[PDB]
């Protein structure tokens, strides 16, 4: 078998539709997501155009080595997709209508910049490549776009799943290659994240921001240096240990300034302490009655700022 | 290899039947679980049907290949089930009855908001897709449906294994599709959740309240702030291993609640200590008795509250 | 390719034997292990019978697609296991010698109420499904039931691999199940877990008694509580990496107990300081006193009685 | 299915070509990272000439199995690569034209001395094996070498991918080998390495250093050591998560420093104490005011030796 | 598709030889190792010897499935291996010259007891079961064993490859089989060990013993306690991350000992301050001066002690 014939000189066109049926393993470190779902492809081949009089059937089924079939592979996958052909269809004007199961492992970027408050747009690119007797390009039929209602990524709100209409065809090692975008739209289920994470370790900040109703310098110290393990501790028990990420992130941000604020708060019980040391208690007792108000207000400034510059 | 015509324009009954052969790896953090079963299969194709006395035999034997098979697949499955033919009888009458010996990884959603005290209901999916010449609908053979008394899930009772009868016909891809829906009613046994998790936890709790019979608040820090540290640690080596469930669970809610003490803890401690040093004795002495009762009262008060909210 | 004809009503038997080369990947957690090893057949096919003299060969090899093999399969396994027959070999009088080579991932149930102490029984079952013209059933010819001699689990001692002669025979889905029931023994090496985990793990709990030889109460909040905090800490160092069984297990509740005495040892040091603060320091050293006996004897007694009661 | 004859004694040219769509999961413990490509192959077969005028057609597609294709294989693999041969075409003269997308986990080793400044060289290389008829011989087509422009590496900037074209032709098992270097060279992206692990590693220490300020013993010795725990405590939290590497790198000399610096710290603040205890405060206070500068001195200048050794 | 037949009485010599190609995944935990490697195969056959004169062919080449290639197997692999056959070669006098690649994860136990100054032999175990006809016996060709100068393991000198020339004849299932032992020489690259793992633990326990040179007790209780949890710490750190071995090995032997000497520094502590308040000030600092050289001596002449029992 070859490609169709063009009637003209026109190009051969394969609707494309791809049906969610699930969807899991999504992989934050990764940045990968595993895939079930159909796809169906739909052309015309006049070769195998039939009259339905003279062969008693209105439709024809065929097996996929016995038929023409474009090789639409996945841009974005590990491995080619676990495919298995569910149907093949045949009506008397010669339209394929091809239908297939399949499994895949997509990668697609996540962008981490505003997490837990992130939105992400997972994608899969359809393609297939032109063949020297004729170029094939893909389309899209919405009505076949589509997800089970069934369909769950836990700590996920799944918008919405469509295809860009208009495929990306573009030239590459000497014949044309038609691209196809099917976007995933999800958006994060931050909810847990107030109590489970912020909540606790803005606790234990302000616990360390006692050490400015105290004089004394053992309990202080106390205060600052093991409030700074109780946060270390804290933030490796929530912390995923997946990812290590190359930009700054909204809540890296945050965490920064948190150790910041436990280098300052200590600097100020150091300075405190010194400056009562150096007959000089007017000076230290006035910035500690300072930083009871400086170290929130600044905080609440900073925090402000940030939230500003990442939303 | 095509299927059996209609009698009349009836659509053609696939009689199914699962049982369980052994259960095992159901991963919380995944919401999967791994199975190993017999799939039974049975239909009336009259092309089969045969006299028994002029071919010598009750009941024929074929090959997969040699006759027309149902093409069963599984919804909520990662990647198709292996597979491996175990029989297939042909009855006088044309009655054909399959069985095969499947393995597969189901995705099957669970809900933790009462863990460790919760049940879940695992879910296996059957399908089948109608064809060209005729429908194909799902049936259920309670006499084929059942599990081995040895089946076990480590640190879960096994309640029933069933199968909802009234399959669920909808369309889907312009062709008709017949689910099944069969159960698996699992509930969490973890006796020693109390004397692992909750005791140990509570005792270090407890540690913290110590600090309203001293005076000495150098010591008051270290008894505080060194359990919440114990409490974190404590967090670490118990941890679930399970990313974050979105929604607020009851152990979740006791954890957060434990992590507000500590610090209310702190602010008796601190509130204290300025009271006394700030020339108010009565007022800190006042205070850290009633904290003695108020403290144990809230808490129990509180745990009635959340246990009466999620249960 | 189809069984055996009986000369009189008997059923068929299948001669089975197991011989295992390699033993690895021993999961406590998973409750499962990986096995390499020999699975020889052995039955009469009379159809298959030869004249030595007219054929000029004394033996007759065949393919496994040119004759009828019964299909054994194993019950607790995760997958089908991954065979490759090795050799059929058939006498002039219709004796099949089938042998191949398997690997497969057994689940096989774990008991670790007596852990580190704890021996197995590890267990694979053989099984086959009777047919429509004939019964099939198991046997076992302990010669052939062996393991080689450099096999090994790493952390055990292989005592025997041996198989229960006579097999379980029942009904299952209308047909007949022949199922044999092959065991390896093994029993744990405990040594290193005394000075790797009992050992510094009771050091930890001796140091928080030095607070009944200190009457200061700065020094014994330090002592009490950062030990609890070192405990837990090495707990999470020699963590079993196993998660918490549902069962109470003998290390688990030696375990629950030294949290229970860190709790007790708390208690004391808050009652005799606040003895001492209320001006009673004759009850204060009188219990202090009392505990640098009772602690160390309460111990070792509760620890006899929990040795009792598990061994 | 025997490789095509010489004209003369030449060897067969196997014209390669290898293009990125995807790269992904470069394990950094592991030396291995994952590609998808395109491998395009071309070589001239006589055998498969044909005339265009009496065909039709201008080229020629055959199956895998229909022609000889050589058997180019990769050495630096895991396994061998999960290939899906695209097209294959074939001009009247005889020239192949061989096209296939393939998956791999290419092991390459990577040099860790200067991380997280360091810049990697990832090697793919191609082989064939002469056969008995004929020697086979790479060559490269630098028009059908290249990369996807959306090809990434989360925190690594893909330089460029090239070939070196001379091929590394040799004897192996009485057979000559033809090996070609594929190349693709990336730099890490190290900037949130300052913010979240440089930075609050150098706060802990800088706190460790307030110890210089103070006469307080007990306050001293819970500065240096507790300070030594959160520091122990963020390493756990910022773990490579890879197994210490064999060579000393950058990073690991700076944190052997950075013990070294608690180390010194420790023995000042008990020289400091000794000196006070023992009747000498003019010395003790002399070296608590000199390590107030050589502490900082003695860190920026052997920090600016070890960037001047490694870089 | 049978053996070859003998000239006398002879058994059928099978000429071996590996090549390492690739050394990959020498994973500790799992006592496994990954391989890539080609495997070379030599024996006669006379069925297959042929005139050159009348033939004119220099070899003649076949398809695996076109003639009889004795079944050689792996005794220690996890499943079977995955090989492509490169190349079969048929010489006039019916030596056959078989060639193939293959990817193996073998299985060979590893020794711990000189870690981290070990040197392992990993073991390949080449076989090969007799048949009915004939007795196969395996040889080694010197020649064809090697390795590519390029096999690297991360953390490891490649000392040698080399195969034991005299195989293991022994009876197994009735059959006798001819054993190869393929050895490679391995040690391991300790250095980074001493500055990553050695010196930072020899820190940690010197910072306990400067409570030798206070009178503080709270200041002590903090000194000995802390650095318990500081070498706890930093035991998790850099955790081997492997599974406690069962017997004692050197590195585990010394930690023990730490674990000891932090024990014994608690008692002295513990020893010293209750001497001092029970009026008996001249023998609590002749144990505290005693102490000052007591620890360091025993401590290093322990340790010889220890490294002259290991090595
Ligand atoms: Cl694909
Ligand atoms: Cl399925
Ligand atoms: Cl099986
Ligand atoms: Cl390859
Ligand atoms: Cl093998
Ligand atoms: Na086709
Ligand atoms: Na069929
Ligand atoms: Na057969
Ligand atoms: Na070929
Ligand atoms: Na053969
Ligand atoms: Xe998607
Ligand atoms: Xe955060
Ligand atoms: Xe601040
Ligand atoms: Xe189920
Ligand atoms: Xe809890
Ligand atoms: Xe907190
Ligand atoms: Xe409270
Ligand atoms: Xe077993
Ligand atoms: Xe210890
Ligand atoms: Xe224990
Ligand atoms: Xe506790
Ligand atoms: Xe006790
Ligand atoms: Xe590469
Ligand atoms: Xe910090
Ligand atoms: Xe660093
Ligand atoms: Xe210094
Ligand atoms: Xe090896
Ligand atoms: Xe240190
Ligand atoms: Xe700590
Ligand atoms: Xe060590
Ligand atoms: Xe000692």
């Amino acid at each position: 078998v070859s490609p169709p014939p063009p009637i003209a000189d026109e190009p051969l066109t394969v609707n494309t539709g791809i049906y969610l049926i699930e969807s899991y393993s999504l992989d934050d470190c990764a940045e990968t997501f595993k895939v079930n779902a159909f796809l169906s492809l739909s052309w015309k081949d006049r070769r195998l155009a039939f009259d339905p009089v003279r062969s008693g059937v209105r439709v024809k089924t065929y097996e996929p080595e016995a038929i023409w079939i474009p090789e639409i592979r996945f841009v974005n996958v590990e491995n080619a997709r676990d495919a298995d052909v569910v149907d093949i269809s045949v009506s008397p004007d010669g339209t394929v209508q091809y239908l297939e199961r399949f499994s895949a492992r997509v990668l697609s970027p996540l962008d981490f910049r505003r997490y837990p408050f992130d939105s992400q747009t997972l994608h899969i690119y359809l393609i297939v490549r032109s063949v020297d007797t004729r170029n094939i390009v893909l389309a899209v039929d919405l009505e076949k776009v589509g997800k089970n209602d069934d369909v769950f990524l836990t700590g996920w709100d799944i918008e919405s799943f469509t295809a860009v209409v208009k495929p990306a065809n573009f030239a590459l090692e000497d014949r044309l290659e038609s691209k196809l975008d099917y976007q995933l739209r999800i958006s994060r289920q931050y909810f847990s994240y107030i109590p489970n994470i912020i909540l606790p370790m803005l606790f234990i900040l302000f616990i360390s921001w006692t050490a400015f109703w105290s004089t004394s310098y053992e309990a202080n110290v106390t205060l600052v240096v093991s409030t700074l393990i109780a946060h270390i501790a804290f933030n490796i028990l929530v912390e995923t240990n997946c990812p290590k990420t190359p930009y700054m992130t909204y809540t890296g941000a945050i965490i920064f300034m948190i150790y910041l604020f436990y280098f300052v708060a200590v600097i100020e019980v150091t300075v405190q302490h010194y400056l009562k040391v150096e007959s000089q208690p007017a000076r230290a007792a006035s910035i500690t009655r300072a930083s009871r108000i400086a170290f929130p207000v600044v905080f609440l400034l900073a925090n402000i700022i940030l939230a500003f510059l990442f939303f």
